């Protein structure tokens, strides 16, 4: 069984109650290992003056010095955490808290910061991105994990979308979707996964515009 198991089974105030008092890190490792809905609503309930702190160990959580990576490295070789762990935990607090806690990482670790922030990105934000940054990202795109994708997009993202598809790839996706039928929430999951990081790193090659 996975470690912390038993806190979603444990109490809602006593367990802030707990971790306000121990380590800043001792309180990154045990939300690290927690379903980031309830590592977010922690996060917010802790003292002010930890959220900060506690989010950043969360990202550099085996990350933190060389010698904690070559151990790290060593274990794996011979016998959690992380900056998606951080950012969605971030996707998950209150807008106010979020903004606190990035504008303070833009300003002691701005280059975390933004490892951060293009970590935060998921499927709706396709909405923020122009027309011409869409398309690019469309050619980059199969056929059947776009359909899976829009499975569990909103209306207008499905638009937006559509109105930026070549006239034959979107006749090859409404042909798609015609014969697809239901499918597992998991895929429609991976598959936005899989354009998200298409995303990724077509912004990484600087050729993403919001």
């Amino acid at each position: 069984v996975k470690p912390f198991s038993f806190v979603r089974d444990t109490d809602p105030v006593q367990l802030v109650n707990f971790l306000q008092s121990e380590h800043p890190q001792t309180i990154a490792v045990v939300l690290s290992y927690l379903d980031p809905p309830v590592a977010a609503q922690i996060l917010g309930a802790l003292p002010e003056e930890l959220q900060t702190e506690v989010l950043k160990r969360i990202a550099l959580l085996e990350r933190t010095s060389v010698k904690e990576i070559e151990r790290n490295l060593e274990k794996k070789i011979s016998g959690v955490g992380g900056i998606d762990t951080a950012a969605e935990i971030m996707n998950n607090l209150d807008r106010t808290t979020e903004k606190k806690i990035m504008d303070k990482l833009v300003q002691e670790n701005p280059e975390l910061a933004d490892e951060i922030r293009r970590r935060m990105f998921v499927f709706e934000d396709i909405l923020k991105l122009d027309d011409r940054s869409i398309q690019l990202v469309l050619r980059e795109v199969d056929t059947r994990d776009l359909a899976l994708a829009l499975k569990g997009a909103s209306d207008e993202l499905k638009e937006k979308i559509f109105k930026n598809m070549s006239k034959r790839a979107a006749a090859l996706l409404k042909d798609e979707l015609e014969y697809m039928g239901p499918v597992r929430l998991k895929d429609v999951e991976e598959a936005q996964q899989k354009i998200i990081n298409i995303i990724r790193r077509l912004e990484e090659a600087g050729e993403i515009v919001i």
